[PDB]
């Protein structure tokens, strides 16, 4: 559930909010211009000595559900208790804030499942401190595999650079996965559009509503993305070096594009709703045309079949040619008049 | 009633605007690192000597309809009459004012009844004087109760800091109450969207309008809340210690999140109204399809029934070789043609 | 169209009076006199004095007053330019303010705006009004009976009191607008009719005009509070803040009302559409349980030479044994989707 | 209208539809002097470039491009700027050079016939102490500025050509305000029409203005840019003391944008109110249909059933069958119209 | 897209235009010009070291061999070649110390079938040559070719950076043409929705919404690219050419605002459609209600005067048959007068 409430606990408390409390691993990669070393341990105690390592280090504490390790890394790295609560509070808007000793950033990673329409969000909270980058996640597996491979095989300029470029690389991988997610959302948009244009029913409206809810969730998560990246570029904290400052513009620009795309998607969804409305109105019109064309034809027609079919005794219209087929010509000509009327009106 | 009737009065006058005039209680907790003292009383002159106590003190004055007590406190602790009238002006938007002696902050704490759809509010006014926090409410029933627990249980870090951290703790309790209220409203929105898409009714639009109006009122109350926390965060007077500023930043971020949630809720309900319109249009269209089918299959056949049967003489009928059943057969054939045409059109 | 001409733009030219009350701690002296000469000495009164020039249709009185008190001719033109927005200007010796008094009338959903001009002189306050009828009665009542602290404090507090009375009247107008909005909500939910939609649009226009008038008002009070010219004493800056705060509240309220009205019309649409749905069901459940039965009644009405009408149970009732039953069947159909 | 192809940027071809008129006028004003000229030749206006005092030189009827070319090469103006001057269907924009500032804006003419709007390019070039202004047709909205120069009102004479450009832009903004007043009159008329007498063609009008409003945005929103650059950049050609005046004009442009946006919102509301009124009116028509069908269809039911051929009718000649039929008619009809009164349909 | 999981160094032609291949070279100096078309790379290579400006247009990049050859000879990075061959991407601008890499998309829009088709054109500005790559045969750079051939304008006097400017100017001019075409389409759909609302109107307005989405998605990167071009002032671009790039940037801003206004207009088109269809449903309602009012009571009257039981005012009660016809006519006249008062048809 949304479960926005922690129910008034003291701010210094560290309590986990998410339901992802199965797997806990720590993956550490210390990479220098010439030396790379990686190790995966569940004991944070062997990871904590790398706080003061001169070479850049990427530490990954998967499964923040174990609050003991988060409290311990906060105790060493000088992380504020509020920042640690923000680590654990996975229902926290993405935000960036700069301290005298570290830069603390909160992002969301979105995943989309095919054959269904549901966004699943995983909070990734990362702190750049003393040429090291701590990452805090709640599920094994993430979107930073390209960064891992690049660090492993000396690809790109990441190896020649410090922890600021590691910050940039991680945020860049996350924004790239947002582009992948928006591609999936665009595919869903196209499917729903062809569905509404080709066959509208009573379930396409709930499909459109679910897609619109997904889009508003995306907006609520992505505008804080823009704020975060703008703050990362606009004004340079001492932790971030100028050499890597232009690189942030890249991801910042990317975020802007994402917003635009998401905004556009929103518009499309509204139009989809609109077109459905149009459909039913037009569909309504068609139906009534039939209900009119029959009526205007047969409601008067039966009239004659009534007005010349009463129980009147010795009525004058009796005799004539014969009495029965003389009126049928009138019936046919008035029906043809109605048919021509609705043909020239194109109904 | 929710009507602004402080007009026709001098600005220094103090008149209570709201409706809760039932209970009047004074709760005092003077807490320190070592020991704390609690004091429930109904005489203000007992709580006056707490102004100059060095240890931080918290004075909850509920039921501010007792204007005499508020005037006495304003005279003693040294609060301007405008601030007192704003305390007693229930329809005062949340705000913050940094005076030289104190800081005065008006917030609104809400109550949502799930069974009904009306959302109620009351005003909480906090005055911080570098040694004490005077907070005024309208009635008993609070959200600050967990805060009291900390004071009574030495829990957390509240008992180690000054009165500015107490202001923090109360404001954070209010923001947590707001988060609870948004959870309740989100549940209401889920129920409303389920009813809109599933079973449109006449009362559905009324409930949707009530929810939209409640969300608009909530937004009107929350944007001043964000402004207040921005004021408490970005630039601080000497009243708030530098140690308390990051905590106020936390509360500012919380209020930002709440405002974003309210905006998303407003967009969702605005979409929901049009979704309901489309659904009722579609149901109306299906009813019209039923009507059109029945009309096309029974009115022309009524015209055949009218052709046969008048007052007349000498049409091709001569018992027409028992032609009545074949007349019915032709009638049924026409009906079958109509129904298969509509099945091809997929109207059935 | 001279750049500095003094022409009464407004249309209220039916009444004229002058009300001067020189008030202080010791004593208040109040009078009303059509002659403008009696106004002139109070220019140089040390104690605060309030001069209300009701009716600006006579440009002679407005001119004479401005020329003797030192008001620039262009400021006098702005006074006589009724069709104007709320404004604030600061000079060396006087502060010029233009605000609007709003009147809301029932049974005719319109706003009547009367431009009021306030000039602060550090020794007196000059008020120019379009016509008899002002929202400042609490202020003059306060001055008369020594209520509040208005008598003790100087003309700055007098200007604050007048602007506060204006803002309180704006609150009254907003309360009336809220009552109208509640009535419109009830009407659109229950009795849409036709005049409701035009009243909704008229109230939308009223709120547009109110916002267009109030946002300059909040700018004026922001100017009066954020920067304090030597005319306004420092001791009176907090009081202006209150008015400013009130104005902010007012603006918020207007926006809220706007939002509500923005929904109302849409809600109306939904409501009336739902009404149509019922009119569908009533027409359908009555055009499908009778017309097939009208057909059944017409089947055996075919007067033929041969007919199987000769059958068991004599004539008539034998049809109904199915006929009415068919109607019952129809009900079941509706009962399986709640079309009733 | 944007087809300008097969032409290098240096080509100077006029785009608009006005070619009848051509005049050139000069106002050479100082803090004591004033000179007014009005001719149709470039030789008279040419030597005014080197005048120390501010010189406002206006060219109406820019269709004859050779005068624009002559003032282009004589004043050291890029041929691109000359083409932009002749390019009528070009958005308003301000460009700063090391010598001159070229700002292009639009003047709007609105008259009540057909509820249509027209635009005219006006292009200013501030060069040292000269203002080259170009416009397509005779007549403009700088008559207040002309009177201010002629009769030495205000502080325009005391200042440089920077304040002259300020006054020109402020006059354009004031004309935009008059435009917005006329537009508001038009939406008031349309509101009265839709609220009082909705018609089939009203939608056209209800959308016509809407389209026009969007068009105004396509011109008004660029102005928000061009005045912003007139104070944010504040290049040395524009004096430092002139910036607050451009701040005031920028605020006026923001005000224009707010007014045009709320006008568009009112027009959208007019579309919504028309749709609501049409829905209510068709609802009323179906109400008439529903009462007639409901109260006359069971009447046809009883008429068919008691007037239907049977071998042995139980009624036959039982009693006064015709009064009985009329009585049951009346009973059910009054019952069902009371039902309709309860539903308030009739 | 077509490529998935490939390492970021592979040269694949993602596009679907493989019909035609040709290479045209136009080498122009302020003195003379020389143009020739072929399908070989050997006669294209020598122009790299020629000081005089040259324009080498590779029409048809389905041949990865030729693109690789010219890229590796002209000092173009394999990544840039991959970007050239990668069709489905945003317009890009990249600055290298010896060449400037630009990716733009030129559109073609046909009135008969309302579907705009994109073609990625890629420009590489070296110190003395402009290397252009196109997807298929056909472009809008014909005016630039004419200027080169007939010395029109100042293109021949200037350097190759002015040629890059001229090509981008031609592309934005084609954008203006296509904006005009869609403006005409929007006007046609405005009329059709306003007075002749049908299903095809809704299908076409959704198609226009999608097409305008694609247009803005491709034009905002165009604005960013030209902004970079005239503000970054790279050493490849001369300072004398920057005003031309600024002019093209103004053109692109105008295109962007026009596209946004078109989007707003088309968005309002759907509301206008709902209003018009509601009006049409209202007038059909009117027709049905008029017919019902003027015939259903008359059928009832005929039924109740056609009852088969005996007791009835029959046998010409003062000519009863014209009496009932007169009563029916009076009822019909009352109904039609009431509806004329109601202003119905
Ligand atoms: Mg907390
Ligand atoms: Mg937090
Ligand atoms: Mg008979
Ligand atoms: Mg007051
Ligand atoms: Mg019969
Ligand atoms: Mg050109």
């Amino acid at each position: 559930k949304r479960l926005s409430a922690k129910k008034g606990l003291p701010p210094g408390t560290l309590v986990y909010t998410g339901k992802y409390r199965e797997d806990f691993e720590i993956e550490v990669m210390n990479y220098s211009i010439e030396e790379f070393r990686e190790f995966k341990t569940t004991d944070v105690e062997s990871v904590l000595p790398f706080r003061d390592s001169s070479t850049p280090t990427w530490i990954n504490i998967t499964g923040i559900h174990r609050t003991d390790v988060v409290q311990r890394v906060g105790e060493f790295f000088g992380i504020h208790p509020l920042v640690l609560e923000d680590i654990l509070n996975v229902h926290q808007r993405p935000k960036v804030e700069f301290f005298e000793n570290y830069v603390f950033i909160v992002l969301k990673m979105f995943t989309y499942d095919k054959n269904l329409h549901e966004l699943e969000s995983e909070q990734v909270s990362l702190i750049l401190t003393k040429n090291c980058v701590l990452m805090f996640q709640e599920k094994i597996g993430d979107v930073f595999d390209p960064v891992r491979e690049r660090i492993r095989y000396n690809r790109g300029i990441i190896r020649k650079k410090r922890a600021d470029y590691l910050l940039y690389s991680l945020i860049d991988a996350l924004v790239d996965d947002y582009f992948v997610l928006l591609e999936k959302i665009d595919d869903e948009i196209d499917v729903l559009e062809e569905e509404v244009l080709e066959r509208p029913e009573k379930e396409t409206v709930q499909r459109t509503h679910q897609l619109k809810r997904n889009l508003v969730e995306l907006r609520k998560t992505i505008w804080p993305l823009r704020e975060v990246l703008s703050s990362l570029y606009r004004d340079v904290p001492p932790l971030i070096e100028k050499e890597t400052v232009p690189y942030f513009r890249d991801v910042y620009d990317h975020t802007i594009q994402i917003a635009d795309t998401v905004e556009t998607f929103r518009d499309i969804v509204s139009g989809l709703l609109d077109v459905y409305l149009s459909s039913v109105s037009n569909k309504t019109n068609e139906v009534m045309k039939v209900l009119t064309i029959i009526a205007t034809i047969f409601m008067p027609l039966t009239f004659i079949a009534g007005i010349y079919g009463m129980n009147f005794e010795y009525m004058p219209e009796l005799r004539w040619k014969w009495g029965y087929p003389v009126v049928l010509a009138v019936m046919g000509v008035i029906a043809v008049i109605m048919v021509v009327y609705f043909k020239k009106k194109k109904w």
